[PDB]
């Protein structure tokens, strides 16, 4: 009543991020 | 009542981001 | 009454995120 | 005779794709 | 004679892909 | 007569992917 504070904080971070290496496949030759 | 205060933050940062390296596919040669 | 303080926090981080490798298939190669 | 037909394929198909739904947070209300 | 008739096949599919839901965080009402 | 006739085939799917559901948290309501 006489003294009213309120504090919210939302955080989110690296979500469905990609920092290193996709790859489907990979072929070192064909002789 | 006489003393009222609010503070809210939303924060978000990297979502759906690539800093890495996608690729299909790779072949080093045929022959 | 007197005094009323409020704090609430949310963080999350790294969620489904890859930071590694990921490959389907690879091959030294063929002869 | 000697060797001779020759048949090489790739394929390669969703790959890093988002088909999902990806979000960094959700509120409903506040207050 | 010798060697011949050869047939190489290479399929990647659905690698490092999201179809499903990823949030860093769900939150329904506060006060 | 030698050698001949060869079929090799590389199949892979689904790998490293999210079908269901990542969350980092899940919250109903606050006060």
């Amino acid at each position: 009543y006489e003294v009213h504070h309120q504090k919210l904080v939302f955080f989110a971070e690296d979500v469905g991020s990609n920092k290193g290496a996709i790859i489907g496949l990979m072929v070192g030759g064909v002789v």
